[PDB]
């Protein structure tokens, strides 16, 4: 039975699914296959609830009529999941990386968790184009990369309950980086202490690396008490069109998921070209 997740489809979800899915389809202007990469995939797809942060985040863009066209192929697979109306299904970054690539593009999914690991893999069980690991997702990047189609968005996902994961997400994205130079590489990751930022941000500009976009949406100020108030996606070789398209349904997402106007939404080079 799918998994329930208090957390699924939250504000950090629409975010990193709506950047997941912008750059997916970028990659798809071109008809050459490429690779997604997911080191840490979770369970797939989640079951949802009135209680549930989804109520604070994918229940208050899904039915709006007033929906950015850069949303729809993110909105048009949580729909294609809740056929009836009825917000009852979450999908997973796998799952929308299932969607809405096409047959010639593969997938390579990894879970260590015992419990999402077989949910994950029945997700995939009639996918030829997918392959699921119950594999360390850092290591993927230094034994996956580069793809053999040489083209590839690699979302980094990790949970961050242990704080190593703040470092392990820098040294990984440079692993990968010198392996697989012209791969897009989006990181999430949650502002609970801005501190931790601050250090995760230095310690990728001292990779040298070029071309990091960073996309940021606050939905209260930084705080020191109050948990995760923010998330974000780290982009190492954006598609072009993503940073307008960001400048775009940025503010729209802040206004819908934060209606008392708390917190940010920004746009802004790490490491320009
Ligand atoms: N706290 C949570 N617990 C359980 N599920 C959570 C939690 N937060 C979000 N999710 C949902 O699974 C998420 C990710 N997913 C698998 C679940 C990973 N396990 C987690 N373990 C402990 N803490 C987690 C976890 N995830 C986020 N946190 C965070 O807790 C924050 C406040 O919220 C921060 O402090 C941070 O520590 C990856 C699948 C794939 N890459 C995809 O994109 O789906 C995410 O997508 C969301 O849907």
């Amino acid at each position: 039975s799918y998994r329930h997740s208090f957390h699924a489809g939250n504000h950090a979800d629409v975010l990193k699914h709506t950047v997941q899915s912008l750059i997916i389809e970028s990659l798809k202007e071109k008809d050459k296959p490429f690779l997604y990469l997911d080191t840490h995939a979770g369970a797939g797809r989640y079951q949802l609830g009135r209680t549930g942060k989804y109520l604070e985040g994918i229940a208050r863009i899904w039915q709006q009529d007033d929906l950015p066209a850069e949303l729809e192929a993110y909105i048009n697979v949580v729909k294609h999941f809740n056929r009836s109306g009825q917000l009852r299904y979450y999908p997973g970054s796998p799952l929308i990386a299932r969607q809405l690539l096409r047959e010639q593009d593969s997938l390579q999914l990894t879970e260590l968790h015992p419990s999402d690991y077989p949910l994950l893999r029945s997700e995939f069980q009639k996918d030829s184009r997918a392959r699921v690991e119950k594999a360390d997702g850092f290591q993927q990047l230094k034994a996956k990369l580069p793809p053999v189609s040489r083209r590839g968005l690699i979302l980094i996902d990790p949970p961050y309950e242990m704080k190593t994961d703040y470092q392990a997400v820098v040294s990984g994205i440079a692993e990968g980086y010198k392996r697989f130079a012209t791969g897009t590489y989006a990181l999430w990751y949650p502002v609970v202490l801005r501190q931790q930022i601050k250090r995760m941000i230095h310690d990728l500009e001292a990779t040298g690396i070029r071309k990091i976009l960073q996309i940021e949406l606050a939905v209260l100020p930084d705080s020191d008490r109050r948990g995760m108030t923010a998330s974000g996606m780290i982009v190492i070789n954006p598609p072009w069109k993503l940073e307008q398209q960001m400048n775009n349904v940025l503010p729209w997402l802040h206004s819908k998921l934060v209606p008392a106007g708390t917190g940010h939404a920004t746009v802004s080079w790490i490491v320009p070209e």
